[PDB]
């Protein structure tokens, strides 16, 4: 087999165009090859079948919001405020690409077999949990944040993102009310990233 | 005709219930009836259509939580703290109830004609709109709260709460961990109401 670059990623992105513009988290093959522009064999090849190409396209999705929580145990200069300041921005500008990641997610879990589910799970409900738990903790023993439940602080982000990008896209395409510009969606990070930050910072 | 009390209540609450153990936002008219033990004339009697239904299980859904932010300004003891974190509180056990929400929301939106989409757009995406301002404005205005966006606010509730009930459905579902014990919901609503204050309270 000779190798085509761009392909893989061509159906990736093909894929969350179609359920992006639609606001619909499933697509069908047949889209995916007329809009792409890649024959029905192609999916085959790289993925396997929908199931696949809807996994790759989680993990493709998830790989900044997983590398931003690595990030948050990085021996840099930056204190503990700045660098969840940053992890809850990379949160959002996902969000704002992928705002459907939250249903996928959940539709894989529900509808894989009981071991990838549970991988997948693992995986993806709070990424890096381990790094997640020891960033947050370090953080309430230094006295900057209060006692909180990492896990719930990961979905108040990841909810909060997903309800706001969701409903402007709908709205978007059901008034042509194109609001989401980049004084919009700059004025929507810096708001959130403070209601959130005022949720964790102690006194 | 002859009017049967409990029967449109039922087949709201069929449709609710097929949503909620299936973690889904779709049901057929076959299901329904089936689950229900009534028949595909009934639907059609109380709804006109699916779409008709859904429209009737939206409504009845958000009715809590339109009353929620109705007693935002009621004249009883209450301070602006009180009364907001029994809002929140609301729309917790309203996700509890009805995780799929949103989702309904969305879609619905989504496949209306645009004059039905904007009524239930303008009605649902901040519920009595013009009280959750002046509550919020007020609060502002005596120092209590912080300056924020309601909406933002309300997406940042709802967003949470959903998130978390509807993973915490999937994975009972999928890996039978039953955890949605009246000891952790407690635990949930209250972590979450302390958060989102913390997020809004002035100093
Ligand atoms: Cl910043
Ligand atoms: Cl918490
Ligand atoms: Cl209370
Ligand atoms: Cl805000």
């Amino acid at each position: 087999n000779l190798e085509t670059p761009g392909a893989r990623d061509l159906l990736l992105q093909t894929a969350s165009n179609i359920m992006r513009e639609g606001d619909v988290v499933d697509i069908s093959l047949s889209e995916l090859s007329l809009r792409s522009g890649l024959n029905s064999a192609l999916v085959k090849y790289y993925f396997g079948n929908k199931a696949g190409l809807l996994k790759a396209l989680l993990d493709r999705d998830m790989e900044n919001i997983v590398k931003s929580v690595d990030a948050l145990l990085a021996k840099d200069d930056m204190s503990p405020e700045a660098k969840l300041r940053r992890h809850i921005s990379k949160c959002i500008d996902t969000y704002y690409d992928y705002p459907y990641l939250n249903r996928l997610l959940m539709r894989l879990v529900r509808d894989s077999d009981e071991a990838e589910a549970k991988r997948i799970a693992d995986q993806y409900l709070l990424p890096l949990h381990r790094a997640y738990n020891r960033f947050i903790g370090e953080g309430v023993k230094a006295g900057v944040f209060r006692p909180i439940n990492p896990q719930l602080f990961y979905f108040t982000v990841t909810g909060a993102a997903d309800r706001f990008f969701s409903a402007r896209l709908v709205l978007k395409h059901c008034f042509d009310q194109d609001t989401l510009t980049e004084q919009l969606r700059d004025s929507y990070r810096e708001h959130t990233v403070d209601f959130i930050m005022a949720g964790i910072l102690a006194h």
